[PDB]
């Protein structure tokens, strides 16, 4: 049967993996047997999950160095503008949509009480200037070994410049070393990007099994209020998939439609595994592969996305801050509201998509709004009831972020026309 | 001329032998009359000395030959490597608990007299941790793997890199093949240099394996008597049938002269004797299987770093012996039957933690203790595990040599069926 | 400003950078404003410290294994005896200096009481052998993550000559990628040595924000018997400097007034950075572009003496220990403070050039010597009182020291005959 999966053809198989996972995931989970699920299905899930794990240093460290070289540090600096500006813009839609959508269902018509108190705090205050400072690495090699995505952007970038401007000095010794390293990266890289696309080929096992276990756990967890929950912010990504991106990939002369099907290996494998990071190696393949952008680029712009991306966030947390706030019944104006996303957008800049982030973050922001946590409390059970279906909202945080990601990548490759248009063309 | 250059103009043939014959006798005689503790402070740091220069060169070693290795072979060959080597460590595991159970009884450890209360067996509890076993062989940063010296995920990230690396020198665009064989001659470049150094290091050996061999003996030669003496014995029986029986049948079946081969491996069980490390021997090991045996590194470099972690041998041997002897001890009646489901269980739980010293002493305690047997202080087990404990040393440089000579039957008699010995290294 | 900033000649910009730094850390310490300083100014010298850290392992690693590959190994052990008899002889000299510069200053006549009188009462001998063998590292690949100096030296070493012997192998292939290997390391290396260069352009920000920083908490601390403790250093300083370090140039014939003005940027960092280790990228440049070494010398001398130079350890505890000594008004001769500095000199070898580095020492011997240090007592006062203005003999230990090591490593590589001429003769 090993020979009747592969013959398959592969254009869609992946995405039959995901569905067929969702609808086992949850009749298993119907009918009690989600232990079973995790015993014998999730280890492929697992899998998958750390064969994409081994190949983010070697792929986001080879592949910069290699793109920074290939680009003159001007042009980079106006990459690193453009895409920023690009991550302002779909956060503030990101936020509109949170707001939005969180009220149009009406999140949290369930009823605990309490309005406080405090627990009065300050708190930190937050401040940024050590999160910069720490993109610079004091070890680079420390960085590669505790996988610090941040740090080694900057280091890849540094050398990666650096070794351009050695291959243009007069001495030949000088020329032909700072070659030869080029080409060290230049073979890690492409043996990289060669690995993703044999993974590739056990994905739709992976994203099969990582999905039934999820609906399995938390499907039948998704009735009465938290399935407003779930729609809301499930719209929140519709909306903003096909309105914000859509817009913007349309005024920059991108189709949308074909953007979709080319970044839907990205969006798929994000949507399961529920890291950014850990997808990078497969965003960064259909980066290259399908939507045919220069590794001067995406080496840059997708990394450094799946860190500052404030998209998933805005729409996590604007959602799931009005659940808690009508499950207590604290009055919250839309103004209010507005300002706890923003410090919670703010507060979470830095991190890369990890798994668990938004339940994180909705914990700090309950707290540094003063609202007692304690056991047994109608915030501690407002709270509780997020985190139990914390991953079904967390796959479509992930995923809505690397389609963010891949298309501030695609628009500005195209503004600086490090876009291969013939990858577009179709018969 | 100096001291300096006397000794190394001494032919190095059996210059480490002498190392550990003269060490062995040197520290019997200095435990026997209270200097133990001098040997340690003045003696042992030379030894020691000898186990870090070696153990710098196993990841660096491991990784470079296994991407270039790997690189050489196609990947069909190397799943069929792979499928040999185990089919092999099957095999002699099960030889290993065999004459383990045998000379066990034969000796007939135990009759020293305590009583012990209770078992048994099996339960308390188990439990099965093999598919998180399986899934940590795929390193999730193989910098960290490399930095945290994990030799199971190395293995793994070296062989999925050294296989995409020929496919990329097989494409077609120039660029893309150019850069691969750059990178691979990175990792061959290394690795060359790492060879070499082993080269080095084996001048340094006896002087090592002297001193290694000189502290053990003065700690725990002096304990080897009475009962203990008998468990010494029982287990390095073991360990000569398993290696003149089931090591030298199987080599001649597939037709590699039994003698010429110990001839070869001696640096490498000399060395695995008294390290106590199949992965600290790695770099001895993989040289006597490339200068000595003639293996290719297609195959060495995977069997070998393989079966540092998977050999089962030592493991069936030393747990054979030592649970009999905690049971008659203790006068627990233990059934044929009985002790070797013990030691199947001991060999199933101790597949993938590779070679390192105080091995068989921490799971023959876990074996113990998953029996239901009281290990309190004080306790009839107790007792009898602190003696096994006291000569563990002692059947440690056992244990690790009678590995690592498994390690180099099977990767020369893998290499044969493959025709990648070189039989020019054999031919009198 | 941008603009304005880089076009101002970079010849001296650095020094400025200290001078004005701080002047106006001692004014806004003067002032209250030391916390103002600590918020807006400090971050711009801390990106410039964590700027060199960053290129530390890779420089190191790379230069050595192809400096090792480019000489022979005879050469290197000479080097090697050379580099640490240099540095037995200049130490000693240091010890000299912090016995007669604390006396002379009679540091301590401040008034406090207590008195120990007690030798290895610890008590550990120490023992050396297991640091003798910590240089072998286990795990090459562990140690550079770690950031280990002393076992990367030694691992880049075996691997540079290593290499020189495969390209000396008749096998065409062992030859050709055994020069791939070494070029890459030559490659790295040289990304290095442009990134400093650059980082350098940032100095004189980062050295005025550190310097700043510094003077402005401690600067008002120096003051009474404190201004004698930091008068006597820097005075001992100064002694090893101009007497110490340019005899020793003159006796082997190098200018010592072309030396210095070539030394300035590794002194000033040194100065400020506090790391000997943190400052090994900028010193190392400046021994490749101004002085003229061949990597050859100093990619092995500048990291080794990074940890092994005693000069400013000698200074620091002679003085500190007659400090407390006098202020707790225990009787402390001649003879038995050589024999504490001795013992401290001895107890630090093999440890980097790290921030806050004499104060833990300092601590340890006056334990070590059976005095008490719990709270309240006037060992633990005298100690304290030395502890706050730590900062400001920090600098001026680690500018001492990578200065000492520019020195020895010019004389060894011009007994060596691995110094360019050309770079000095104007
Ligand atoms: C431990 C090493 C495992 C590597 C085994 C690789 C799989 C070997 O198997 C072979 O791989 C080829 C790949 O094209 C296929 O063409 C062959 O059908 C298959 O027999
Ligand atoms: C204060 C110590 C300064 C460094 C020591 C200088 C060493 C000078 O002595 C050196 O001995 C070598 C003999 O092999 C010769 O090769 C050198 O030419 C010679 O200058």
């Amino acid at each position: 049967l090993l020979r009747r999966y592969l013959d398959y053809p592969v254009l869609w198989k992946i995405l039959w993996g995901l569905v067929l996972g969702a609808v086992f995931g949850l009749i298993a989970g119907h009918f009690g047997y989600a232990g079973a699920v995790k015993t014998y299905i999730k280890p492929f899930g697992d899998l998958f999950v750390r064969l994409l794990k081994m190949l983010v240093m070697p792929i986001v460290l080879a592949s910069l160095v290699v793109g920074a070289a290939s680009i003159s540090p001007a042009r980079l600096g106006r990459v690193g503008v453009k895409i920023v500006v690009y991550y302002l813009a779909t956060s503030a839609m990101a936020v509109f949509f949170g707001l939005i959508v969180g009220r149009l269902f009406n999140v949290g018509a369930n009823v605990n009480l309490g309005s406080g108190t405090g627990k009065a705090i300050e708190a930190q205050p937050p401040s940024l200037v050590q999160t910069l400072l720490n993109i610079v690495p004091t070890n680079p090699f420390a960085s590669l070994a505790k996988g610090e995505v941040l740090p080694v952007i900057f280091f890849a970038i540094i050398l990666g410049i650096a070794i351009t401007y050695l291959m243009n000095r007069n001495e030949e010794r000088v020329r032909k070393s700072a070659e030869t390293l080029l080409r060290v990266f230049d073979g890690l890289a492409e043996a990289m990007y060669l690995i993703v696309g044999g993974v590739m080929q056990y994905a739709p096992i992976g994203v099969f099994a990582l999905i039934a276990y999820v609906m399995a756990e938390q499907g039948v967890r998704v009735v009465g209020p938290l399935a407003k929950v779930v729609g809301a912010v499930y719209t929140g990504l519709f909306l903003q998939i096909v309105i914000t991106y859509f817009i913007l990939l349309k005024v920059f002369g991108i189709d949308p439609i074909k953007f979709i099907r080319k970044a839907k290996d990205a969006m798929i494998t994000a949507f399961v595994t529920r890291s950014s990071s850990g997808t990078l190696p497969v965003t960064m393949r259909v980066a290259e592969e399908e939507m045919g952008v220069d590794k001067g680029i995406f080496s840059f712009t997708l990394p450094l996305g799946a860190t500052i991306n404030m998209d998933g966030t805005a729409l996590y947390q604007g959602v799931t801050v009005l659940f808690v706030a009508n499950a207590i019944g604290h009055p919250l104006t839309l103004g209010q509201q507005l300002v706890v996303v923003l410090t919670a957008v703010l507060a979470s800049i830095g991190t890369a998509g990890v798994p668990g982030a938004g339940a994180i973050m909705l914990a700090m922001v309950l707290q540094s709004v003063g609202l007692d946590l304690t056991p047994g409390s109608p915030v501690a059970l407002a709270y509780a009831m997020i985190l139990g279906i914390d991953a079904i909202l967390d796959m479509g945080r992930t995923m809505v972020n690397v389609t963010g990601d891949l298309a501030g990548t695609v628009i500005v490759a195209k503004t600086e026309k490090e876009l291969d248009e013939s990858k577009w063309i179709s018969h």
